[PDB]
């Protein structure tokens, strides 16, 4: 029904500190709202449009409905909504979405990290451990991601873990006021002779924790 959920993932050490993943909770309202509100300019140009005012969407009071929705999708096996912890503290999210099994066994992956904590390897470690979790506990074959060509930091994160570019989705998603092209990148389980975490440690981007 929902292999690999709920669960915790990690940990791995990056220059910024110790990174792990764990399920979204109701108590995350305060940190999620504080960070998302403060980081509007860092986040809005890269995330799908909600048709809502950014400050009403990210009020502390909005989280219960959002968290309940995320956990309901997770109980259905369609999503794995993780929080990224840095030294045990909420600093971002890693979401595995549109999960399918059967003959497809694929999903998309997405993430964000608080701007004040960027450039310290957090998203790269979160992606690697999330990918490893998908290819083991979630029993998936393939993980994809959609990323605007202009999103140089995110393309670097995806490149660190070994994603391949597979195509260009024209006018794919409403982002920052218009339909925007997104690159489609992907990786399959049989492309990792070692885990993605092992690859990061070998490349000097993480340490075993």
């Amino acid at each position: 029904m929902h292999p690999g959920w709920p669960d915790t993932v990690g940990p791995l050490r990056v220059p910024a500190g110790v990174v792990g993943l764990r399920p979204v909770r109701m108590r995350d309202a305060a940190a999620w709202s504080r960070i998302r509100l403060a980081d509007q300019h860092h986040l809005e140009p890269w995330e799908p449009m909600t048709g809502m005012d950014w400050k009403v969407r990210h009020a502390v009071t909005s989280w219960p409905s959002i968290c309940s929705g995320l956990r309901a999708e997770a109980r259905h096996g369609r999503m794995l909504p993780f929080v990224i912890e840095l030294d045990g503290e909420f600093v971002g999210q890693l979401t595995i979405g549109n999960v399918t099994h059967g003959a497809l066994r694929s999903a998309w992956i997405g993430y964000w990290v608080a701007s004040s904590r960027t450039g310290g390897g957090i998203a790269t470690a979160a992606l690697a451990m999330g990918l490893d979790h998908c290819f083991t506990a979630v029993q998936l074959h393939r993980i994809e991601a959609t990323v605007r060509p202009e999103n140089t930091p995110s393309r670097a994160v995806l490149a660190h873990v070994g994603f391949r570019e597979e195509g260009l989705l024209k006018r794919y998603l409403e982002v920052d006021g218009a339909w925007r092209d997104h690159l489609l990148v992907a990786i399959t389980a049989e492309e990792l002779p070692q885990s993605a975490a092992h690859r990061l440690v070998a490349a000097g981007r993480a340490e075993w924790c």
